[PDB]
């Protein structure tokens, strides 16, 4: 306030919002993937040999949304303290965006056998850490403005 500090401030909420809707969708997608893996049941009749009909629709769509939310935060500026914070969440986002995008080539193309090979879990816990680090440091810029 007294210029400076407001647009700087709204830009920090703007970033810690859609990093949050970047993440949330990446957790929704890892539900909606398993919703198919397990719904490839000893039923087989409801002839969707793997395929979309409802829950793979939802796990390519829910992901595409994550990937759009991230863009409005990474085409947005690292307020300089945010250098090794953003620069980590990108590397992270690029580990776990990919790990998901493979479970689709797996789950529309029947391939369970590879679907359970990769630590989808390790690639998420590690991003849960980076995410935390950007919050613990973003707050620390602001645990200076109050």
């Amino acid at each position: 306030m007294n210029q400076q500090g407001f647009v700087i401030s709204n830009e920090l909420r703007q970033q810690q919002s859609e990093l949050t809707s970047t993440w949330d969708l990446m957790l929704q997608t890892r539900i909606n993937l398993s919703r198919s893996a397990a719904r490839m049941m000893m039923d087989a009749s409801n002839q969707q040999s793997s395929a979309k009909t409802d829950l793979l629709q939802n796990a390519k769509t829910t992901l595409a949304q994550a990937a759009a939310h991230y863009a409005n935060f990474k085409n947005m500026t690292p307020l300089p303290a945010m250098a090794e914070a953003s620069a980590n969440v990108d590397e992270k986002y690029q580990r776990y965006q990919a790990a998901l995008a493979e479970l689709i080539q797996f789950l529309d193309n029947g391939n369970m056998d590879a679907y359970f090979a990769q630590p989808t879990q390790g690639m998420q816990n590690a991003l849960g850490e980076a995410l935390g680090n950007y919050a613990r440091v973003s707050e620390n810029l602001y645990r200076q403005t109050f």
